[PDB]
């Protein structure tokens, strides 16, 4: 008649660390990061994304030739854009407040064309215009959503346009000045000099004066068109006025569906899939609630620590017996519980686990694994944004807040999760220790200890004896004498 | 003739947090967080705020007819604004660095008027010009700070002003440029074309041209009106110059008591109160460290944190005999010592544990409390439309800010509930032992928390017993012949 | 034939602190934070600093007359600025994206001047102007690397200029326009109303027109200057065209080797020393891993906290069995087994939880200076006047940092400091149980901290009972005998 306890043990392999310890052998272990993609660009719930190709954002709003695929596009759920376009400003220049456009464009789905200026309202200039940068199998062309008024005979008439926006929606606008590099460029092309470009809208104000100069050639000339743009309110009208000068849009930008997108840098293609959310690296497909691919990410899919392991540790120590109690190691044959309650009776042996202890501890174990995932929802998310050469400050600020909030997060990431595997460890050990204190403690003085974590009982009893000890109704009084009768031996 | 151990228990029903663990029932509680306000806007020690109405800070500073009730204007502490107020800019046009300039009032207090160019000294053109969109009882009218110069006769002579600030204190001054909307107009009003408007200071140095396009109508009119200001210093002088398209200032502002203030974006009104700090949903009256209303505050009160509940453990657990529960009569302390002589009883606790417990707990409120005083405070800032990615940048670094803190504050929470539940638990079990120990073999544990005496002792020897004197080779003899029967 | 556990004491006089507790007595402890310098501005790896004295960048690079110490400079390590240098712009005026042009000086070590436009090719021009702004010995003088272009006679033809850049790297251009403060001043320097000053670049376009108005004399002038710049990448060309009111260069400022540097403010002047970090208030000479003097460094050094005390107790409480306290003559280890026979007496520690300990506080203490080596470190930057909101957001991003790493230090060393108390009092503790166990019944515990053995040992049991080999059924019946 003896009766021990123990806890459970198997032959698992996984490692965890800890505050003190380092690389511990333990029982079961949840992970909670994901460190692999499919390395593919792909759709994003259905929509696939918009492939600028070699094209840059200018380039596609303003219509350059070897962008001809994109004068017509659907509805997208991202952008994909290089690093370094090949095609952008066919003909040199510049294109004023350019990130702030991006930045706008990062959350407007599709779009929607509309000519508001059509090229055959232009009876008294000339709109056949255009330049051997932008060419097209040998012969000139131009931007083939914008006009190149120039004269018509030798006479420039004040050019007028207007247009009321009664689309429905929000329009794009986007117009142009050219500076020529001489003199005689400007009379050539518009046989006036000191001449201007105004526009105006309710909130808009604008008389641009041509800057002539002599620059070195980009794409073989020397001249520059200066772009600019504005957001046209509903029902607002937009005046144009120019004695030249003047790069006349013919379409307008609708804003039609709206929602959160963004732009990706990629040197990438488009595969077939359907993913839940994209990096710029590939497509991620988990549960786990953790990542570490890119800090960039467009969908719904988990958060990024800059970290290489995080496991939670949700079991035992794993030290088993070389070649019958806590105080030297686990047994294999306990396949019901953890707490270990080992019995033998004088007809035979068992391996009963207790059931009270085991569920409070998977109780606890469970709310601390959901509790260390619902405390770190709240973490910081990292939004793409573009500068320009002159704004370095701005962009060195903008990356230094990012890398701290993540570098922040990482450090509350791992400790938490050390801290709460030294906390497990140690509460199991404790666990085991208040079983075997209160066996010991119920017990009374009816048995001698073996110091291996039991003692034989000094009582001799039987099945239903030891049965009632685990339920936890070992009456001393009933059972006092004929023990001490046997102690007295 | 026997003792017990045990700890105290009452009637409380205050629920606490812990990790392992949620609503677990304690004996004493302290809050931290003040979730509670009056839903007034009104004073800030004493001194009322300033009442833009349905103003704006542009026509507050150049004199819209409708907001005539501020063209004098006491101290104040803070300013109200509403978020689109409607009498701005009556005249259209715009406002260069406007949010610098409300960054720079953000921290101004009490203004002082000086008349620096009077309207009378303008006697070669005409002063009296005005426009229907700023209109009094149907008559064309103006700002009631600006001069609008224009032709006399069929000229427009080079006007000049000049004004050495001399008032004692850095001065702001505003002026404006006119662009019409054609070139008959600009005949009509300045006989005169290609004209500029110039300023200069010891810093700033400016020459502006008229814009002329056609634009849409906005309050009737198709013509604009540009503003600019400066920071005039203590003994510098500013010039004017122009030949025609110029909107001359007849007032510059002293600043004269500076301080910290700020500007509320509320849509409410000033009743009478007197509060300490003030949030644009209401005052706080308060004297917690913590809050949850709004991050924006004015004043000297808590920090915020956005949770919804912060409750800190100082007691024990409320369970109504150490390994059988606690006891609902000892009011002495926390850690009991029950005691039953032959002839009596009693409940008397530990008087020693008591105090070292106490004063534990209290430093370890006052270290959670120290910890959290270097938090980070939101200031309010204003951006423009062309302005997107810096209050994107803004606005992400503030709550970014915000959710550090909270997870700051919530796992601190936590973990010292945690530690005090243990606590408190150790502490009655190692004063348990101790007696064990220290009572040595002359006791039989009866196992319900404590045992049974082995030698019969009175009620001085069991106040030794009690007292960390328990002299064993007194009443050993006696002892061992009891148990031995 | 008694044996007693106790802990080592000594006479050390370290506090530490804790969460629960403050100002406790520790036997050894471990200091991380640094919080002394020697107050000197002195060379970093070797390299001198370049001390700009009482000039400015801008005075510097345009050639200013009084720092013409600076016409030729070595290779440095970092920049000393005076905060309000009096030797600026000597002629009144402005300088557009100035802090943008720090910033790129900020990453810019050595530069190398060439010569791009003589000043004997414009040989239709005036090129020895000067005023009394800029006067050396009483005498008008000028910037040394600009040329102020004026009359040659009575005409002003127009002047035109470019360089191709095949220096082998990177070129910083300046060039200026000049504003006159009356239309009578800008006839008699020019001959010309309605002037322009055009520079083209294969990625910069400018024309630039003179403003003309009245205003305060600044250091005795009435007229102001306005200066530009631009990066010229190699193999590319920039071109001058202007009919009045242009500054030209004489000079470019190719980039020759970058790395990692800085602008400092101080006060103070260069010392002869050698120091690995620099601080604006002094250098710093420590293994350590952190300092608290202050947040903008230069070098390798440890992070920035603003703390007063960071100290890691690595040892025991120090109070003078373990039920009563320590004892001071062991200096064995940190875990006693203090034994006595009947021939002599001992005071031998344990060897095996003595390895375990240290090895757990040195992974221990290695892993907290680990964990913030991610930190967060300060950059500086400049503001203008009317960037006042970028400068808050600036200083109130870094303020918040280094708050949340300093609240993080701070927690973290409370902690580690209460779980090693801890950690060795249950260490203790738990070897007491270790051996009261394996001893069985067969001794009475003292009550102190340890038994007496119900039966008489020797030697050879008191080191098998050390070395946990105490064995029950050899001896039991003799100690049943001495039980009576
Ligand atoms: C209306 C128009 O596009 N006209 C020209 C165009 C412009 O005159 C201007 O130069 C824009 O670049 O220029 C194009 O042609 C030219 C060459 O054929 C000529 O040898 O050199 C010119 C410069 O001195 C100019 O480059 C051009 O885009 O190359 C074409 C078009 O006829
Ligand atoms: C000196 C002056 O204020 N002159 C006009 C003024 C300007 O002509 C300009 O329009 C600035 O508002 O405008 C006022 O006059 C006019 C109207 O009464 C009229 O119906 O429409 C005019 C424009 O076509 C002009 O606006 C005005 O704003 O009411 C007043 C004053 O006569
Ligand atoms: C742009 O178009 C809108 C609608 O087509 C115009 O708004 C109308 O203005 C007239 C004024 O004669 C009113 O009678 C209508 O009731 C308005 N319609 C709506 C829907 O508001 C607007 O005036 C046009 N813009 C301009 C500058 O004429
Ligand atoms: C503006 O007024 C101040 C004070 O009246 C002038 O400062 C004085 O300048 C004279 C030079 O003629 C000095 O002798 C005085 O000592 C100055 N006064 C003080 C208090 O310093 C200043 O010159 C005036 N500004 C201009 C442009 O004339
Ligand atoms: C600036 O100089 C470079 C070389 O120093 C010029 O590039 C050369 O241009 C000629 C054209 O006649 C080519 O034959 C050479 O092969 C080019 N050299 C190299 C290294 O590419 C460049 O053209 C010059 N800039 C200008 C505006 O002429
Ligand atoms: C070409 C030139 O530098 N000319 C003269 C300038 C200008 O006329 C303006 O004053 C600009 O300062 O001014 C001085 O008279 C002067 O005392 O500063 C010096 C010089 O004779
Ligand atoms: C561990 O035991 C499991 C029993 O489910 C078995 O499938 C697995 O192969 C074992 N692994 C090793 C390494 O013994
Ligand atoms: C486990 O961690 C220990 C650190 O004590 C390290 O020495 C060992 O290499 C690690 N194991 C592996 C497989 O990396
Ligand atoms: C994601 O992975 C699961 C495996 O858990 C798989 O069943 C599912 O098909 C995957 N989704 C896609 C889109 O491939
Ligand atoms: C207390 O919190 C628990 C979460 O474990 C929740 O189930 C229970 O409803 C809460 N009770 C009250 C009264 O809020
Ligand atoms: C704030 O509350 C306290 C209650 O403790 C009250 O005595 C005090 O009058 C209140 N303050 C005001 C301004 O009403
Ligand atoms: C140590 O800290 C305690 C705070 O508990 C303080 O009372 C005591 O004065 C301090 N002692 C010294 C020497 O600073
Ligand atoms: C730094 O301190 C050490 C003392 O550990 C000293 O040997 C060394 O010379 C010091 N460095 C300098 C540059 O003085």
């Amino acid at each position: 008649d003896q009766i021990c306890i123990g806890y459970h043990s198997n032959n698992s392999t996984e490692k965890v660390d800890t505050i003190l310890e380092r690389n511990v052998t333990v029982t079961h272990a949840q992970d909670l990061l994901e460190k692999t993609h499919n390395g593919k660009l792909c759709k994003l719930n259905g929509i696939p994304p918009l492939e600028l190709g070699d094209c840059s954002i200018a380039g596609w709003l303003l219509g350059n030739p070897e962008c001809d695929r994109l004068l017509t596009v659907p509805e997208w759920s991202y952008i994909m854009e290089k690093e370094n376009p090949r095609n952008g400003l066919c003909y040199p220049g510049s294109f004023n407040d350019y990130e702030e456009l991006k930045h706008l464009l990062s959350s407007v789905t599709h779009f929607e064309k509309v000519k508001i200026l059509p090229k055959d309202r232009w009876t008294q200039h000339t709109t056949t215009g255009g330049s051997r940068a932008c060419a097209v199998s040998g012969s000139p062309s131009f931007f083939r959503n914008m006009v190149w008024l120039t004269k018509k005979g030798s006479n420039y008439p004040v050019a007028k346009g207007s247009y009321n926006n009664t689309s429905g929606e929000q329009m794009l606008v986007i117009w142009g000045v050219h500076h020529p590099n001489d003199e005689a460029e400007q009379r050539t092309l518009y046989q006036n000099v000191g001449t201007y470009v105004s526009v105006g809208t309710s909130t808009v104000n604008k008389r641009s004066i041509p800057e002539i100069a002599t620059r070195p050639k980009v794409n073989g000339q020397g001249g520059r068109m200066e772009f600019s743009w504005t957001i046209l309110d509903m029902l607002d009208t937009i005046n144009f006025e120019s004695t030249g000068n003047l790069i006349a849009p013919e379409y307008g930008f609708k804003i039609s569906k709206r929602g959160s997108s963004g732009i990706m840098k990629t040197e990438g293609t488009l595969e077939n899939c359907e993913t839940k959310c994209q990096t710029p690296l590939g497509a991620i497909n988990t549960t786990l609630p953790f990542h570490n691919i890119h800090p960039l990410t467009i969908g719904e899919c988990p958060k990024y620590v800059k970290s290489e392991k995080l496991v939670l540790a949700t079991g035992l120590r794993n030290v088993p017996q070389i070649e019958a109690g806590f105080i030297e190691g686990g047994w294999q044959g306990m396949v019901d519980g953890w707490y270990g309650y080992h019995h033998s009776n004088d007809q035979g042996s068992g391996y009963a686990a207790d059931k009270e202890s085991t569920q409070k501890a998977i109780d606890g174990i469970t709310n601390k694994v959901n509790s260390v995932i619902e405390k770190m929802n709240t973490q910081f998310e990292a939004v793409g944004k573009e500068f320009s050469n002159l704004e370095k400050r701005l962009e060195n600020l903008n990356k230094k807040m990012e890398d701290g909030f993540l570098d922040v997060w990482t450090y509350n990431a791992e400790l938490l999760v050390l801290m709460e595997n030294e906390r497990t460890l140690d509460f199991h050990d404790s666990n085991v220790k208040n079983l075997y204190d209160k066996v010991r403690m119920q017990l009374r003085d009816n048995a001698k200890e073996l110091g291996n974590g039991c003692f034989e009982f000094y009582h001799k009893c039987d099945d239903e004896c030891m049965n009632s000890v685990k339920n936890g109704t070992y009456d001393y009084p009933k059972y006092e004498e004929e023990s001490k009768l046997n102690r007295n031996e």
